[PDB]
């Protein structure tokens, strides 16, 4: 099930796609602040009908700052704690010139 609340320590990558992400709405990652949740955390068989994509966000906290960005895609090749998140929420955290961020923690939320 998709734990509310319960922060895990993680990795965050982001990425830049545009068009339509898993949850089947239009997403920039350019310029939206969304996340791509891993593959493990996915149930339905369809993933539009995942409830993932009905009202869930994540809190992601680095270097003492918290950004809260909604589920709207997901991440085939992350691992369970890594989110991928878009390019507009990473640059929020850290440098976008840093690539990739080991220590994150974050949480689902409602």
């Amino acid at each position: 099930d998709i734990p509310i609340g319960q922060k895990m320590t993680g990795k965050m990558t982001y990425y830049t796609d545009k068009g339509y992400g898993a949850c089947g709405t239009p997403i920039d990652a350019s310029s939206q602040d969304l996340v791509a949740i891993p593959a493990a955390w996915w149930t339905t068989p369809n993933p539009n009908n995942d409830p993932l994509c009905r009202g869930v966000s994540v809190e992601v906290s680095y270097n003492g700052r918290t950004i809260r960005v909604p589920v709207r895609d997901k991440c085939p090749s992350c691992d369970r704690t890594h989110i991928d998140l878009s390019q507009a929420a990473f640059a929020k955290l850290a440098p976008l010139d840093r690539g990739v961020v080991n220590g994150i923690t974050w949480k689902f939320v409602r």
